[PDB]
């Protein structure tokens, strides 16, 4: 990622929120994945309620990330922002854990979603 | 839009929840175009604030209305999501609304925004 | 929808044009509905491939939607992106018009996809 | 980045496909970066091709991004999608290039697109 580099050269120009960037674009594409995997496996109809988080969880993350980009004075949704983006991993982590003893896919994400967690909850400090 | 008709026929089958989807997408569009607008206009150097918060709230009004697609009884992140939507779109609205004597797109924005606002917080209930 | 409203009333200002941002929008909600609506079928084995061309073309026609409403003399993606969405409508349209007698929630969708290939194939003239 | 390790976990699983998804969401969050960073520049106002071209290809590559994330046999858009990515590059890539000597982060924005047109080409063969 090219996080840190951008915001060193913003004309208006912080360790937490680089970390939070980054994380929330691998933590979509994590969820982006984990949802397909999901949907190929022999038993997609007990992952259907993973799948429909890991959806939520990738949208969310997307749209972190690009508010954050923006984020580096003036008023900004970003607390708040980021406020529903760790609850929204907080939700899909606890989902993938419950299956991370079945498919290794969801170990992975319930991993970086619960990593995502921690770098938004920072962020808002 | 075909959000009611697709409510009605989701097997796990709300006049709020189908307005706050049809203005979340509605408001989305109407903020990417009042972006634009804004940024080709002379005296663009005056509306880098409104730029921004339309940008965001884009980006949040269609996060939010995926989400309340996917929320027609389970968990879900939809409550705090159409939470952060309304406080993204009375932020957007503000400042919308303070070009809205000079500039048409910002009135119309301002008004799309207000009602948003609105359909947001009334699905919340 | 504002699409036309707004349209007027950019510095820089097309019936086509206001035609294929509104059905990308609507599109765009309705087979993220459809996918939805299918994860929560009895027979979501089945829906598999349905669910997974759902959940490209939400993403394509909510970016085609956005590319076109900045659109309105500079060069632009507009027309290599609306012939992308057209294919991706297209390929989703067949997928779900299979489903169509067993799902009503898939004619539905099919329907949509069918309008909204025709829009943007017509916005690229 | 999780790319490579969620698709070998994938139940129907390419070293062209990872580098292609981990370009595409480091480019979606440079170009967002690169237009917010255009818009507080005192010269704003010859930056508003820049600040367009940087959020259509915000837009395209986390689109593709997401595509992509979803094509670890069936048919897809995926290769229609990396064509058009690699032509919104090219064509972001260009404009903030004319910029760069400028604005650092013009620069720095142009070798991300570069980088990406060149990975999302590699992945159509
Ligand atoms: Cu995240
Ligand atoms: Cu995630
Ligand atoms: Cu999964
Ligand atoms: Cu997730
Ligand atoms: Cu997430
Ligand atoms: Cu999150
Ligand atoms: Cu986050
Ligand atoms: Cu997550
Ligand atoms: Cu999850
Ligand atoms: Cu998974
Ligand atoms: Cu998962
Ligand atoms: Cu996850
Ligand atoms: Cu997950
Ligand atoms: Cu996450
Ligand atoms: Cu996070
Ligand atoms: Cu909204
Ligand atoms: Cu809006
Ligand atoms: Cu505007
Ligand atoms: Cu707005
Ligand atoms: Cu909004
Ligand atoms: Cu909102
Ligand atoms: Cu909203
Ligand atoms: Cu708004
Ligand atoms: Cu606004
Ligand atoms: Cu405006
Ligand atoms: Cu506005
Ligand atoms: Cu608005
Ligand atoms: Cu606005
Ligand atoms: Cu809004
Ligand atoms: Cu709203
Ligand atoms: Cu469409
Ligand atoms: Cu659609
Ligand atoms: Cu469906
Ligand atoms: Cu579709
Ligand atoms: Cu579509
Ligand atoms: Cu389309
Ligand atoms: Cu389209
Ligand atoms: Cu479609
Ligand atoms: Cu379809
Ligand atoms: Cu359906
Ligand atoms: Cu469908
Ligand atoms: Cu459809
Ligand atoms: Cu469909
Ligand atoms: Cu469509
Ligand atoms: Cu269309
Ligand atoms: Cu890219
Ligand atoms: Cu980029
Ligand atoms: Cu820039
Ligand atoms: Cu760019
Ligand atoms: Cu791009
Ligand atoms: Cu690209
Ligand atoms: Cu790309
Ligand atoms: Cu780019
Ligand atoms: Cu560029
Ligand atoms: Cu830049
Ligand atoms: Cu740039
Ligand atoms: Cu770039
Ligand atoms: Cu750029
Ligand atoms: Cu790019
Ligand atoms: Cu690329
Ligand atoms: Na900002
Ligand atoms: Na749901
Ligand atoms: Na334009
Ligand atoms: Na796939």
């Amino acid at each position: 990622m090219h996080v840190e580099a951008m915001i060193s050269k913003h004309p208006q120009a912080d360790r937490s929120l680089v970390q939070c960037v980054e994380m929330c674009f691998d933590c979509a594409q994590t969820c982006a994945a984990c949802a397909d995997a999901c949907l190929g496996e022999d038993k997609v109809a007990d992952l259907r309620h993973c799948i429909r988080l890991n959806l939520d969880c990738a949208e969310i993350c997307v749209a972190a990330g690009s508010i954050a980009s923006r984020a580096a004075t003036e008023e900004s949704i970003l607390r708040t922002m980021l406020q529903t983006c760790a609850e929204m991993c907080r939700m899909c982590e606890e989902e993938c854990r419950r299956h991370a003893g079945n498919h290794e896919h969801c170990r992975i994400c319930a991993d970086v979603c619960k990593e995502c967690e921690t770098a938004c909850r920072s962020a808002t400090g």
